[PDB]
């Protein structure tokens, strides 16, 4: 690990404050502009909804990214979550209420034996199995993230490789001549998360970012910030 | 089917003549520009990376897309020809030579009950077995095209479901948050051809084009063309 203060000005820019992790993969080597706050243990929030697919895959509880689940018929707040969808579109909005239905499903039992064989995270899934990521005792850090995601990356999790294939096109975020970006946003009303990795012709650099939000306006400062790292490293034009 | 001659339009704007077929997914509708080129077989070239990708996973040839197939050491004229590669850089980069070597080991008889049991096509494979599709008796229409991506969009191809989502890994071209393209582009010094299909939150619209390509001045229209048709439709902004 090596830490580069420099990249503090794009937190600066934006009058923010958080980390971002990157791992070079070809390498073998990290950077991060705040080697502690990399290291500081936060609710998972919807980067949970890596490991709960995953899961949910590997147990039948998911089909394929194609299944429909039928909503609920429960008006929430977020538009978006008020309709049928797919693990595609569950992923893309976020949406709380099909992965508490998968926790459920899941149950305590088999998701603590699961997260204790991902090694994620502090492993605790204490509150609501339906909640705990959100409002629970379980907490990850970035470099555990990419520790996680690096095992995905590689189907080394310890579930099907299908399972692991099919989340990894559900993460597909963004992609163009240039690279391509696997990745999963989170947001627990104080903190907001980008995790994932950039895939090059010839490499793949993981990264892990949080940063404080104090309010919902900022959310796109997650993907923003990263991005202007990504470019200062030449990762990305 | 129906035909829509306003599509016409979009290859006159660029003093060229092909065609463009779309397919509905949700509607189970196709459009066309001319129903008769959208009929008019062609040598698949470089699209036929798709079948050739398939079946070498399924049999072997090809481990997954991670393996590296190492550079023959025959310097080509295409620059980004000349280095090892993997799927998915071979699929970007239409890498002939990787894909010659594939059709070699996989051989004529395998090649020829697959193509057979895909329905791809005339399944003639008459010429050299690692030209065919360049040189040889194969031959494709957009609109045959189309009923082969349908079945590998829904993993009803004759391979293992495994081989169909690697392939269709490795025909990512491009995402952001309205859509996502996998497709693949073919030329063959006389015909260039853009296939593959955009998929919606809550549908897919598969497409196949051809048009006259007397230089690779105009390699460029593929999509160019491919999308002002989409964005004509409304499919894409
Ligand atoms: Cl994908």
């Amino acid at each position: 690990w090596q830490e580069n203060k420099s990249w503090n000005a794009h937190f600066t820019e934006h009058k923010s404050q958080g980390v971002v992790v990157l791992w070079n993969e070809n390498k073998q080597q990290g950077f991060t502009n705040n080697l502690k706050r990399a290291n500081q243990a936060f609710l998972p929030a919807g980067t949970f909804k890596i490991p709960n697919s995953l899961i949910a895959l590997d147990l039948g509880v998911v089909k394929d990214e194609h299944q429909v689940f039928k909503w609920d018929g429960q008006t929430r707040d977020i538009a978006t979550w008020n309709r049928d969808h797919n693990l595609i579109t569950a992923m893309k909005y976020s949406v709380v209420p099909v992965y508490q239905e998968f926790a459920r499903q899941i149950g305590e039992a088999r998701m603590s034996k699961m997260l204790h064989a991902f090694d994620y995270g502090n492993e605790d899934i204490s509150g609501n199995v339906d909640s705990f990521w959100l409002d629970g005792g379980i907490r990850i850090s970035a470099t555990e993230q990419i520790s996680f995601l690096r095992k995905l990356y590689h189907n080394k999790l310890h579930v099907s490789e299908r399972s692991q294939r099919i989340v990894k096109q559900a993460m597909l975020t963004e992609a163009n001549g240039d690279y391509i970006i696997r990745a999963k946003t989170g947001y627990d009303t104080k903190i907001g998360w980008w995790v994932g990795w950039v895939e090059l012709d010839d490499n793949v650099w993981f990264f892990a970012m949080n940063m404080d939000m104090p309010t919902s306006d900022g959310l796109g400062l997650r993907q923003a910030i990263t991005k202007e790292v990504l470019k200062q490293e030449k990762i990305i034009p």
